[PDB]
């Protein structure tokens, strides 16, 4: 499977097509209005520049994963990729709408995974006649560097689907791991609640912000404490995370603490508004 | 200080012995049995000499070191130590003594602190009559190498024994955070759950071992995988550790999964006995 279809061209979007694309696959890359494409080409293009000056790569390199991808806001053009992988907004009722098109479109080889960290990839591919190649490929901010898919396996998808999904991750430098579907899957599960759990010791006065993260990379070799990694992978979604875990579970467990809600709802989401757990400056 | 008491010579009482000692402090090593303290002073013995082979020191240093430290089995050797740190077996019955006794020996001015990851400091610093003077001082292993010291008030301990803690901990290059004493700390409370969520992961279905720990060390960048961590820390101390969260708090966040208690009931306690959740060799 060398061609391959990409929705949405944020954060996401932008570095799982760069993955592909420097691999050498060809990419096509899918967004709503035409300056959505454009913004997700140009944030890929200023990644590689950051790889050039990095002396990572060399300029042609940098030309060469370019030319190898192409932005549209047809979905038509999916018809003839080898795998689609989705990775457009949170939203469920859309996920199903954009699965059920591609159910559509595509030839009936295409497998469709999402990139989903927090919906049921079974409910998803409930939406299509093609359940048995819909499946989950969970990648990692940033995506070309992060070598790690978890790769979620819903309830119907196939043994086939699977296997093929893993090759085209190894394919492309990435290590797959294997998921039956479960919420928080591998990662998140663990990683979030120990964020929200580094909130509760702050709120019980356990320590203090700069000692708990001191505490943590000293102590546990963490290369950033939980803290400042709630900051960096925004409170929002740490938030929204532990409640999907408490929601999906019933399992008190994974309740988050009142401080990271507090905090949230005074917008400080961490570093992208200069403001969470740490205060932040340009 | 210029003089340490360290009760036991075991893995982290050797280790907490070779930390002060090789920063210049006079150390008095305390084990219940000879054969002990002898196997402790080796074992310092052949760190330093680690040490040597690298060119980290030199020979002189190794004897200068080695000629700071004496071992012994009789607490009264204690009576002039300006610090004890007591990192003997983890019981509450016998630190009450230990500390009772240390209490009776030390000239006024000694502080008292203890090692211990899962007991109150502050039960501890009431077998005593100088509360103010009791301190959990809590190293991780190998205390040589690993910065970081948990600084645990009990509710009784003054300013000036904190302050006096935290300066030694400087003193032999150590990064110390201030904690008020709650179950696990800082880091153990963070830390330890994570391990447990992993065998909650594997008990479930969700993925396997090799999997789950490849997902934490490419997807959060964490030097080791957590079920591995888990069988180097030993399982028999992730299950105490769980239970003493759980049965501090009553908080059923903390409950040790089945999968853990069963492992530990079979004696695969991890490297040390050469299987946990990994099989291991010489
Ligand atoms: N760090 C992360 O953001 C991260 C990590 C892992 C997984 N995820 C998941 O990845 C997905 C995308 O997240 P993101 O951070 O790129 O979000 P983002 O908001 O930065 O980007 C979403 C993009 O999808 C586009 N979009 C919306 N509706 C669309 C449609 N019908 N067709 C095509 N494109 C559409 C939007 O225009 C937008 O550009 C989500 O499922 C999220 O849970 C995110
Ligand atoms: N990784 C670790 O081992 C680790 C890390 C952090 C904290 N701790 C804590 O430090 C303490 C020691 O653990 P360890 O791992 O070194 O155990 P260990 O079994 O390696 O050594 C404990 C030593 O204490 C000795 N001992 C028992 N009763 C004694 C007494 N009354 N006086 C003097 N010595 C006595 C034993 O002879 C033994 O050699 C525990 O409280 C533990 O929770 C251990």
């Amino acid at each position: 499977m060398k061609k391959v279809f990409v929705l949405g061209a944020g954060t996401m979007g932008a570095g799982i097509v760069q993955a592909f694309a420097a691999k050498g696959c060809e990419v096509i890359v899918r967004d709503i209005k035409e300056e959505f494409v454009d913004r997700g080409i140009a944030t890929i293009t200023k990644s590689l520049s950051k790889l050039v000056a990095k002396e990572k790569i060399t300029e042609a390199d940098k030309e060469e994963i370019l030319s190898r991808i192409s932005g549209t806001t047809d979905m038509k053009l999916a018809a003839d990729c080898d795998l689609v992988v989705e990775a457009a907004i949170e939203n469920m009722k859309i996920k199903k709408e954009i699965f059920a098109e591609l159910d559509g479109i595509c030839k009936p080889e295409t497998i469709l995974a999402s990139n989903t960290s927090s919906l049921s990839i079974t409910e998803v591919a409930s939406a299509t006649k093609r359940a048995d190649k819909v499946i989950g490929m969970h990648f990692f901010n940033p995506a070309p560097v992060m070598k790690l898919v978890e790769v979620i396996r819903g309830a119907a998808t196939s043994q086939e689907t699977f296997d093929a999904v893993k090759e085209m991750s190894e394919s492309i430098g990435k290590t797959p791991v294997e998921v039956a579907e479960a919420p928080g899957f591998v990662v998140n599960r663990i990683l979030i609640p120990m964020i929200n759990e580094a909130t509760f010791i702050l709120q019980e006065g356990v320590a203090k912000e700069e000692d708990i993260d001191a505490a943590m990379k000293l102590g546990a070799n963490h290369p950033m404490g939980p803290l400042a990694l709630g900051d960096l992978i925004g409170l929002d979604v740490c938030l929204a995370i532990m409640d999907v875990l408490y929601n999906e579970t019933g399992d008190t467990k994974y309740r988050a603490s009142s401080l990271l809600r507090k905090y949230v709802r005074a917008g400080w989401l961490g570093r992208k508004t200069g403001k969470g757990f740490y205060d932040y400056s340009k």
